[PDB]
């Protein structure tokens, strides 16, 4: 993971962020650039050679050599009764984002209960932007 | 994962953001660039070999190699009454963005109860906008 | 992870924020530049040889090799009951970003219960940007 950016306002190489008041003349601003990159990530050459139980040669009785679980999760309980009992809301706005009572949920979930899993996975996750941008 | 990148308004190489008042003149600005990019990743080159009781030659009796599960999730349980018992809203709203008792959900799951799973899983997730922009 | 960055209103490589009033002139800014970058990582050349009860030549009653579990997460228990019994919220409001008893969820799970995993996993997230820019 080279470049896990954040950037806040703007991002860029070469730039000139003039923006305000500036009588600016005759400039001559040579740029030689070379901004080669390179990248040669991630290169596996496993052998994961993954067994069980290779040779029972004679006789031996086997058993419960891999027990996984009983098992839970219940992950998300809220459980909010919230009772307010007199809601006398006189709810005057202007120009605001408001979130009232809202449940934002985003679950992600990948490779749940795979005996093997070779490779990889990746979970990326951008948000909102919300922008009013009012008056 | 080389860039995950979040630019907060704009993103740009070579930029001239010049935005109020600048009388500019007479400018050269000449610009070599070379801007390579190189991407060679992610080169797998495995040989799992995965493999159960390969040669019970004699008299073995296998029994419950592998017992996966009994299991339960149970991941997304609100369970929110709410009982007010008196709403007077009285809501008067202006030039707001506004979220009323929603309920967002982004249930993203995958490659669940897979024995094996080789190569490789991608979740990207964006977000809403929701740009007003209002007077 | 080379660059986990953070940048608070903006990055650049070379930039002239320029941005009050300042008469500039006749300036000539040479700039060559060699800015070659090289990322060689993640080599993995692993040989696991993962493996359970190779040879039981003779006669070995085996059992119970691997018991995980059993076992519970219940990981988000609000529990939040909120009686509040008199609401009277008489809430005026200006250009006010604002959340009310909002319940902002992102739970990213990923490689549960798997009994191997070689590669890699990756878990981003980035987060809201919710800019209002009021008057
Ligand atoms: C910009 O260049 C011209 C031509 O060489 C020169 O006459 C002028 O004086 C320069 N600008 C200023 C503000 O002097
Ligand atoms: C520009 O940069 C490249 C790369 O270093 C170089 O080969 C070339 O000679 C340079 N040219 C000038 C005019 O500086
Ligand atoms: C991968 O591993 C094998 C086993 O030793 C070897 O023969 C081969 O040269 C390796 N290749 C690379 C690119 O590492
Ligand atoms: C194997 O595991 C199961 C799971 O509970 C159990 O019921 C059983 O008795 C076990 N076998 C032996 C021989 O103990
Ligand atoms: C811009 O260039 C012209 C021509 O060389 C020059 O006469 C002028 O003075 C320059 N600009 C300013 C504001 O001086
Ligand atoms: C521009 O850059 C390239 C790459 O470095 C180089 O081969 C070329 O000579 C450069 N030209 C000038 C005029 O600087
Ligand atoms: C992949 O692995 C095999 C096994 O050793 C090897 O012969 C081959 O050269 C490897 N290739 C690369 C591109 O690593
Ligand atoms: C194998 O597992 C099952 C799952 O509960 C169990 O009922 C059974 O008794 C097990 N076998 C032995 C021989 O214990
Ligand atoms: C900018 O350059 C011109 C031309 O050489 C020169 O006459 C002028 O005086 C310079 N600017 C100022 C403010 O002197
Ligand atoms: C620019 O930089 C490159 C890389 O170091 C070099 O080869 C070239 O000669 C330089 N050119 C000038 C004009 O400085
Ligand atoms: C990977 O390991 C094998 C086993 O010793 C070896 O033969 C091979 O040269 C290695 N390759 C690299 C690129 O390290
Ligand atoms: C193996 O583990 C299970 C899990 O509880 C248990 O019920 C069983 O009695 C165990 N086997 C032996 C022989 O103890």
């Amino acid at each position: 993971s080279i470049d896990v950016k954040y950037i806040g306002v703007k991002s860029a190489y070469v730039s000139y962020d003039v923006q305000k008041r500036t009588i600016y003349l005759n400039i001559t601003n040579t740029l030689n650039i070379t901004n080669n990159n390179y990248y040669s990530v991630e290169v596996e050459n496993i052998t994961a050679q993954v067994q069980f139980s290779k040779t029972v040669i004679g006789k031996a009785r086997l058993n419960n050599i891999s027990i996984i679980g009983p098992l839970d999760m219940k992950q998300i309980d809220y459980t909010v009764p919230t009772v307010i009992a007199e809601e006398m809301s006189y709810m005057y706005d202007f120009c605001t984002l408001i979130s009232i009572k809202v449940h934002n949920i985003v679950l992600m979930m990948q490779v749940t209960v795979t005996t093997t899993y070779f490779g990889h996975s990746e979970q990326i996750s951008q948000e909102r932007y919300q922008y009013v941008d009012c008056g």
